[PDB]
């Protein structure tokens, strides 16, 4: 029914406590959204990319908190474009447990503008729309409190941005967006 992936920014700018707050938020959202026909998957990215759980592994152990708890920060830069390409191509791959015909959803959480990435969003976004992946993005912190940086949030997110883009001042404020995300996803 619904294949919901998460692409979480694990860059060096996110101090340890904010990283745990992001893990608390993902656990909470996954728990609130869990239904028999919903599988979840997660990838963390910096300048490195790590699949923490595939849809298959989540199906065999549908416990968000036990799957998320052990996750450790990758540190490094922010290769957001490459992160979404690997999500589209690997996370939503049938061999990883994705269900053909399922609604494909991706929730991106980042605290900074893409930097150092060899790929541009122009190399990644069109393929994502072609594969049907609906995208939500949550921009956290200072990196996104200007009009210019918000455009990047819009570029990542599905149309219209007003329905798929969330900005929150700090990782502590993520909890302020929990209900809206869930209800946007459910709708
Ligand atoms: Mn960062």
């Amino acid at each position: 029914d619904s294949d919901i992936a998460f692409l979480i920014d694990g860059s060096g700018s996110i101090i340890p406590h904010d990283f745990r707050r992001m893990k608390e938020f993902v656990s909470t959202v996954m728990e609130q959204l869990k239904k028999s026909k919903t599988l979840f998957s997660l990838m963390q990215y910096s300048e490195e990319f790590r699949i923490h759980f595939t849809f298959k592994e989540f199906q065999n152990n549908p416990n968000p908190r036990s799957l998320v708890k052990p996750i450790t920060q990758l540190l490094g830069r922010t290769h957001t474009a490459t992160g979404i390409r690997k999500v589209v191509r690997e996370l939503f791959n049938i061999t990883n447990g994705a269900r053909k015909n399922a609604f494909k959803i991706l929730v991106v959480i980042t605290d900074g503008e893409k930097f150092g990435d060899p790929l541009g969003y122009e190399d990644v976004i069109p393929e994502a729309d072609r594969e049907g992946v609906i995208r939500y993005v949550i921009g956290v912190g200072d990196a996104f409190r200007s009009e210019k940086s918000r455009q990047e949030l819009n570029t990542i997110a599905s149309k219209p941005p007003r329905d798929h883009v969330f900005q929150v001042n700090n990782f502590e404020a993520l909890k302020t967006i929990q209900n809206q995300l869930r209800e946007k996803i459910f709708a």
